[PDB]
């Protein structure tokens, strides 16, 4: 007592309750320091707290002999909400202690014993806490137990270290806290109980600079020399401050402790603020980076109004890989919204117990880390390649692009062994004898697998086992080994997975390159749904499939350029026409202009284009002046139509960019597109301006075929071509030497010696800079830079996905591109564009319909077109109902309201909404407008026949019995999880009997209703769609581009609801099937056959289109097979496709013995699919064609799978 100050007082009242909660609180105890120091803590809450007070009573450890006290011990844990023990090691009294406490533990609120013996510590209860230098060991511990729990009961484990950490403080202060706490938390929870710095949960003060913190962490002696080394792996985190502050952050102490245990040193900065750019640049560096990858568990952007420009700028002098996951992790609007951030950002994305995701969040980081760390001569890159032999429009020559990748990493000290000598040898390496000159073509085995091994070290095996049987099933099987396809070049392995739950073969394969071989990253081609980096080359113009690789296979997608698009060009009987017409202004003069248009009528009828035409059967002669021109000038405007087409001719090999005369034709296109975010005009739009005319007229009158606008155009077409190509000519001879020869001229010569000497030259001063400029970034070569920064493991560059001709800053490629905020479409351009394609589509369609409106249009969305196009194809929908979108303060579009009809000007249409999978993923919240707008327009007191949403919704809601809104359903995707109909799978598998099969597993598999009114429940309504589909007049989509249009992949036929809706309806008629293009500044709504007609025209039947791609060999015979099947599709799904097309595929690739045999020699692979196609359509009733040509592909399908399979 001379020593240590002793009180004679055990028990502590509030003097006056006055109404508080009185919360009761028993401890026992050795040191009599925590018996006084507990008395204090509660006497200062008594005298200052304004809602409650404490009772507390109590004894040390020895004091429980006196049976006196041990009855009021007893008798105060009876009434008691919090009972506390600490150092109870008296194993006499450690029992008596459990006597009268475990009676009363299921009505304590709580129970907290810090190091007893273990009788005590069973004792502990808080929420769902239990057990299920003795001081630090338990401290340092709790940490390691957060993992196995569920997040509920990781927090309970995380107040139970919080309270402990307060009382090995021992302060009064931390001692109050500890009350509170637990008051707050587990007695009476309805009661009210720096501005950036570093945290770790093991210091209880936060730091305020790096050498503070790096100071602590070496003094820590619970930890490895390991831990401790500057060159270990260092892991950045960001988080908010709020959770810190509330004491809600066990996942991120669990995640600490995670990245510690795999010897991760751990730098976890806070930002109360949005900028978490100054936490980054103040705490990741000192100078260099002192982190090798960072971990956001923000889930907000980096900087916030988001500011990407900053951001970027900030993560690309860290130059780390940049990861997050949303705090989420740890309904279905809010996700779509939240993580498309990030994405903005450049993020990857790492993604019951919490085990799982901080271990996967974990394991990811260090393969990344890793990725620095391991030197370049011991880093192992296996590049995986998709369906060869060939039984997305991605525009890529595969095995072209592998030969550069890896000369790319052997001219950078990769240990790249025995480098073939071309892109075909490395082929021949993987494909033995690909050609089939010789032997059957066969995959070199790069490694057999016993089923010992592919069991032991696929955890998941049996899984599989299910449906594909016992390993190692008849896929990939040797009959007792599986088989992983490939070559291994030293440290980079090319695999092969030739095919695709996934059977054996393919769990094999990834369990090879994770397991054995050991990749350090893995390179995939976007042409499909472990720890290692996942990297995706994934084309520019592809955002939406590279949005979802980000999301779904924790992909990092780098982009390369589709290939430099050529004008498509006339050919054959094309050409001749183009003649005939060239003639019909000099046979006007010879005041011969009458038998011209009878023979140009005539040639226009061989190629077909009387479908396309109105070509009425009546003698030139007895037609007046204006309509033989008007006969021509539509004749003509669809031949321009076909000449002007801007598409890829080619493939891609990365690394390999377009030339600068290759460039020109995209160049063209992109200078005839006004930018007011440019400030720029159309050079079309300058040239027409210095003749005093508006360029919008002269299309809609070109549109009408009105000869003398038709003439005008094609004119100021050649004019914007030869301007656009004497710039790029002045910039290529003046070689380099003047960096911005649009600043100094031969354009302004090429506009006069085209005829057009008046262009307002102050506007046109500032286009042919921008020109030079997106000249520049089409001919950039950042593809295989790209790739070494991700495998350095730096941070890439992110940029836009999207079409480079109308936004040019998806250029240059070699980016990490990014969809768009959902939020941010569609843009009031977009919803104007919209108006001018629906008053088009509704124009068109009374035309060929006595001039009634449609009562309903089912149409497709696409994520693709409405990232390409700012919201224009979603914009539409909304047009039909007669509803627009209304953005807030901050420009965000989450709200919708119906126009009135007085500015509508025409009826409501209803509408059939058929969103992809892709377009839910993306746009959830643009489904969630399209509902709202779609249900106000159903409950609007307007007459049904001005209301034709109404009309049908207050007929269904009668017959289904429900109320109108409810009727009014009309917004539809795949089930949540799904993508596609299924159709696509059907056609490429010729696994289908009659069209009732394909319909049967459409209406099966997208009639999955979006509700505004819940959005988390979308379930399936089958008779909602039968009856809204069953009402459409016409079917809509809008083509992507010219290089993704309709026979490039499978997609748009997969969804396309043509014949379903002639089945459905009890009157059996076909809709009229429409398709917008808004690519060019010309938009046409063109029928869905005139546009397989244009695809038919400029690409499988045109020699440019087809000898460009053949001109790449052995992948170029597998991109014609590819329309050819997609024009198969159409066939099964529309009926859109004329019987010509297929007899000219016959006739080009076929009956020419020479292109037949070439084709064969080249690929059979392809070539026998070319056959089976041409075969199918005619067994199955859309190609009438001869007995002869059906025996030809008879025998040359019998030739070629002889070659394919042996004999």
């Amino acid at each position: 007592m001379f020593t240590n100050v002793k009180s004679t007082i055990r028990r502590v009242d509030p003097e006056a309750l006055n109404g508080r909660q009185l919360l009761k609180v028993v401890y026992v105890v050795l040191e009599s320091q925590y018996q006084s120091a507990l008395s204090a803590a509660v006497r200062n809450i008594n005298r200052t707290n304004s809602s409650l007070a404490i009772q507390l009573t109590g004894y040390l450890i020895e004091e429980l002999r006196d049976p006196e006290n041990y009855a009021n011990f007893k008798h105060d844990v009876s009434e008691a909400n919090l009972f506390i023990a600490s150092l109870i090691f008296i194993e006499d009294l450690a029992d008596k202690v459990v006597e009268a406490v475990t009676p009363y533990r299921d009505n304590l609120d709580a129970a907290i014993v810090f190091p007893s013996m273990p009788q005590v510590m069973r004792l502990n209860k808080m929420g769902s806490f239990s057990m299920a230098d003795a001081m630090l060991k338990l401290l340092r511990t709790l940490p390691t137990v957060l993992k196995y729990l569920p997040v509920e009961k990781a927090q309970d484990a995380r107040n139970f270290m919080l309270s402990f950490q307060y009382w090995l403080g021992g302060s009064q202060e931390n001692l109050e806290n500890f009350l509170l706490m637990l008051t707050d938390k587990y007695v009476y929870p309805d009661l009210g109980l720096p501005d950036m710095g570093i945290w770790h949960p093991l210091s209880m003060q936060m730091f305020e600079n790096v050498k503070d913190y790096l100071e602590w962490y070496n003094q820590r002696p619970d930890i490895s020399e390991d831990l401790k080394d500057p060159l270990a792996p260092c892991i950045g985190l960001i988080m908010q401050r709020t959770h810190l502050v509330t004491g809600d952050d066990a996942h991120y102490v669990g995640m600490v402790q995670e990245l510690e245990a795999m010897g991760a040193r751990v730098i976890c900065v806070f930002s109360g603020g949005l900028d978490f750019s100054k936490p980054v640049n103040e705490y990741f560096w000192d100078p260099l980076p002192i982190v090798d990858a960072v971990v956001s568990l923000t889930g907000f952007a980096l900087v916030g109004r988001q500011d990407h420009p900053r951001a970027i700028e900030s993560l690309k002098k860290l130059n780390r890989p940049y990861m997050c996951a949303l705090p989420l992790v740890f309904h279905p609007i809010q996700v779509a919204l939240q993580i498309a951030i990030p994405e903005l950002d450049g993020a990857i994305e790492p993604i019951i117990a919490l085990q799982d995701r901080l271990e996967a969040i974990a394991q990811r980081a260090m393969k990344w880390a890793n990725l620095r760390k391991k030197p370049k001569l011991d880093k192992k890159v296996a590049i995986t390649v998709f369906s060869f032999p060939p039984d997305t429009a991605a525009y890529l020559d595969v095995f072209g692009s592998i030969y550069e990748v890896m000369k790319g990493l052997q001219g950078n000290g990769y240990d790249v062994q025995d480098l073939p000598g071309s892109a075909k040898e490395l082929m021949e390496a993987v494909i033995h004898d690909a050609q089939a000159q010789y032997n059957s073509p066969e995959l070199n085995i790069a490694h057999r697998m016993s089923v010992e091994q592919y069991e032991r070290l696929t955890p998941y095996s049996v899984r599989l086992e299910e449906n594909w049987g016992k390993p190692p099933g008849h896929l990939n099987s040797d009959g007792q080994n599986l088989l992983i396809y490939g070559k291994e070049f030293g440290n980079v392995f090319i695999g092969v997975q030739p095919t695709f739950s996934p059977h054996h073969g393919f769990a094999a394969y990834y369990t090879y390159l994770n397991h054995i071989w050991k990749a350090d990253a893995v390179l995939h081609f976007g042409t499909e749904f472990g720890t290692i980096p996942n990297l995706y080359y994934y084309a520019a113009n592809n955002p939406s499939d590279a949005t979802i690789a980000k999301r779904r296979g924790y992909a990092s997608t780098i982009s390369y350029l589709t290939p430099p698009a050529e004008n498509a060009g006339l050919y054959k009987g094309l050409q001749e026409l183009n003649e005939l017409i060239g003639s019909y202004q000099t046979l006007k003069d010879s005041g011969r202009g009458i038998q011209i248009v009878n023979t140009i009528m005539d040639q226009a009828r061989i190629c077909n284009l009387d479908q396309d035409v109105n070509l009425p059967d009546i003698n030139a002669e007895e037609m007046d002046q204006g309509q033989r021109d008007t006969i021509v000038g539509s004749v003509y405007r669809k031949l321009m139509e076909i000449e002007s087409r801007l598409l890829p001719c080619g493939l891609h090999v990365i690394g390999q960019p377009p030339s600068a005369e290759e460039a020109i034709a995209t160049l063209v296109n992109i200078a005839s597109l006004d930018r007011e975010d440019e400030g720029i005009w159309a050079l079309p739009t300058l040239i027409a301006e210095s003749i005093g005319r508006n360029m919008e007229e002269i299309y809609r009158n070109s549109d009408k075929g009105i000869l003398a606008d038709v003439e005008l155009l094609q004119d100021i077409t050649l004019a914007t071509r030869a301007a656009v190509a004497a710039l790029v000519q002045e910039q290529i001879n003046a070689d380099g030497r003047v960096s911005f020869v649009s600043k100094l001229a031969p354009w302004v010569k090429s506009l006069c010696d085209s005829g057009y000497p008046n262009v307002n030259e102050e506007k046109l001063k500032p286009l042919f800079e921008y020109l030079e400029f997106c000249l520049e970034q089409v001919c950039a070569d950042n593809e295989f830079g790209g790739l070494l920064q991700a495998l350095e493991g730096e941070y890439v560059l992110p940029g836009p996905g999207g079409d480079p001709i109308r936004n040019p800053n998806v250029l240059p490629t070699g980016k990490n591109i990014h969809a768009l905020d959902p939020q941010s479409i569609p843009t009031l351009a977009a919803v104007q564009s919209a108006k001018v394609v629906v008053d088009r589509l509704l124009e068109r369609q009374r035309a060929e319909n006595g001039g009634n409106y449609p009562e309903t249009i089912a149409s497709v969305l696409w994520g693709t077109d409405n990232i390409k196009t700012y919201g224009e194809s979603l914009a539409q929908i909304m047009w039909m109902v007669g509803a627009k979108p209304v953005p807030d303060a901050l420009g965000r579009v989450n709200k919708i309201e119906l126009v009135p009809l007085e500015e509508l000007g025409r009826p409501r249409i209803d509408v059939v909404v058929n969103c992809s999978g892709v377009f839910r993923d993306l746009f959830i919240n643009q489904m969630n407008l399209l509902d709202q707008a779609v249900k106000l327009a159903a409950e609007a007191d307007e007459p049904l026949e001005m209301n034709f949403v109404r009309k049908h919704a207050l007929e269904q809601a009668e017959e289904m019995g429900i109320g109108v809104r409810e009727a009014a359903t009309r917004i539809f995707s795949n089930a949540s999880g799904s993508y596609s109909s299924n159709v696509n799978l059907a056609v490429e598998n010729s696994s289908w009997e009659d069209e009732s099969e394909l319909q049967e597993m459409y209406l099966k598999r997208k009639s999955f209703a979006f509700n505004s009114d819940n959005p988390g429940m979308m379930d399936q309504n089958r008779d909602m769609f039968e009856r809204a589909l069953k009402t459409a007049d016409a079917t809509f989509q809008n083509l992507d581009s010219s290089e993704i249009s309709l026979t490039d992949v499978s997609h748009y036929f997969d969804s396309d609801p043509t014949k379903l809706i002639s089945t459905l309806r009890d009157d059996g008629k076909a809709p009229a099937a429409y398709i917008a293009d808004t690519t060019t500044a010309n938009a046409q709504v063109r029928t869905l056959s005139e546009t397989v007609r244009l695809d038919a025209r400029t690409k499988l039947l045109n020699p440019k289109w087809y000898e460009g791609m053949l001109s790449h060999g052995y992948e170029g015979v597998r991109e014609l097979s590819k329309r050819l099947v997609n024009t198969m599709g159409w066939s099964a799904t529309a009926g859109a496709v004329d019987n010509w097309v297929y007899e000219d595929a016959n006739s080009t690739f076929i009956k020419d013995e020479e292109m037949c045999k070439r084709l064969m020699d080249l690929n059979p692979n392809s070539f026998r699919r070319m056959v089976s196609t041409l075969l199918e359509v005619n067994g199955r009733g859309y190609w009438e064609t001869s007995d002869e040509n059906l025996e030809r592909l008879q025998e040359l399908y019998q030739e070629v799978e002889d070659r394919i399979e042996g004999v």
